[PDB]
């Protein structure tokens, strides 16, 4: 396994075409993953599945700039479950990164951060093994 956190370098950033895998099993009574696709110290997409809030499995998904969080987008499906092993793909698209999760589509969030090509960070933390983390273009 490999160590959590992890830090991917993205060499050059993102851009449309490049696949992000990411390979893990969520640890017993886990309580929150992240994933954090970093522009320097801002934090382009933040992904974070919250297994108890408030009693309530919840994906957390945010943009931070400044050391300020910006307006969260929540999705309430919620396919990690502790104990299991999970693939998480983002795939950055020309608006939006695309996730999916298990080979099943779980989310899109657009892009606020506009210079991809400076997103040149993933880091990857929470309640995972972690397997491995790579990189392809399709
Ligand atoms: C792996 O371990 C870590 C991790 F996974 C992390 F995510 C983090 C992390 O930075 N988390 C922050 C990050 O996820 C951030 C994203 O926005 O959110 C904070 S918690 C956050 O705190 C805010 C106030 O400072 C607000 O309370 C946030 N809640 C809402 O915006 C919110 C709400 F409160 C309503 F009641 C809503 O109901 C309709 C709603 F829609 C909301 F969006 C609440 O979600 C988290 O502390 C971390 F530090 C870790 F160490």
């Amino acid at each position: 396994p490999l160590i959590v956190p992890y830090n991917l370098p993205l060499p050059g950033g993102v851009v449309p075409r490049m696949l992000i895998t990411i390979l893990g099993t969520v640890k017993p009574n886990a309580n929150r993953i992240a994933l954090d696709f970093q522009r320097g110290n801002d934090v382009a997409f933040h992904f974070n599945p919250r297994f108890n809030e408030n009693n309530r499995r919840v994906i957390v998904c945010n943009t931070k700039l400044d050391n300020n969080w910006g307006r969260e987008e929540r999705q309430s499906v919620f396919p990690f479950e502790s104990g299991k092993p999970f693939k998480i793909q983002v795939l950055v698209e020309p608006d939006h990164f695309k996730v999916a999760v298990n080979d099943a589509h779980l989310l899109q969030y657009n892009h606020r951060v506009k210079k991809l090509n400076e997103i040149s960070k993933l880091g990857i933390s929470g309640d995972i093994d972690l397997t491995s983390a790579s990189y392809t273009m399709i």
